[PDB]
RNA sequence: CUUAAAC
């Protein structure tokens, strides 16, 4: 994490850090993508389906903070898109691909969507279980979600990896 | 106008 100083980013100064690079405000949580169906009818309908191991910690990071999912292809590590999480999880609206993994659904609000190749979104997220490959549903630091997201909107800005 | 958000 940041080493900046109390504990701030390092892209910027103002957000302030938790000791374990968390922004109490603003938080990422990755989402390793291995259903093209899944990812698909997430893009048409903003409806997510949640793991049932990173459920508790999202619906609780729900409660004062604005949530991002960054969506990533798990075998290809490919930027899909990211999203803010606009309700909490819940047993009412499901997608028709839930199974048995996953705790519930929410509603998503896509802000960019992307088939994107970077290689230092490739390195961010082969190093981001504290220098280890992401793990499905974890939490990354507020740095890690921040340059994620500028490199998928410089990406889509110059015309590289659009969708749509 | 596929303009991250927040600060």
């Amino acid at each position: 994490m940041s080493e900046h100083r109390e504990r701030i980013s390092m892209i910027n100064p103002r957000v302030v850090l938790d000791e374990n690079g968390i922004s109490h405000r603003s938080r990422y949580f990755i989402m390793l993508c291995d259903n093209e169906t899944a990812i698909a009818h997430a893009k048409k309908t903003s409806i997510w389906a949640v793991k049932k191991d990173s459920s508790k910690r999202i619906s609780d990071a729900y409660k004062k903070a604005s949530v991002y999912f960054i969506f990533v292809a798990q075998q290809t590590y490919n930027a899909l898109g990211y999203a803010q999480v606009v309700s909490d999880l819940n047993s009412t609206e499901l997608p028709f691909w839930s199974d048995s993994s996953h705790a519930g659904g929410v509603r998503i609000k896509w802000i960019k969507t992307c088939n994107l190749f970077s290689a230092e979104i490739s390195e961010i997220v082969s190093h981001m279980d504290h220098g280890s490959e992401a793990r499905d549903g974890m939490e990354m630091m507020y740095d890690e979600g921040s340059r994620l997201c500028t490199l998928i909107n410089y990406a889509i800005m110059k015309r590289i990896g659009r969708d749509r």
